[PDB]
RNA sequence: UAUAUAAUAGAAUAAGAUAAG
């Protein structure tokens, strides 16, 4: 899709909800 | 889409000299 134009947006953006679908254990720390 | 859990037992029965206050 071209009209994105490299911007990911709410899909791949920092949101609790995208930031809450994973398990890492958020160990080593951004 | 993750690297991890830990429980079964039983027996009846005694040796004995220190150069002291």
């Amino acid at each position: 899709n071209p009209w994105n134009d490299g911007d990911a947006g709410w899909r791949g953006a920092a949101t609790g909800a995208r930031a809450n679908r994973g398990r890492g254990g958020f160990r080593r720390g951004r």
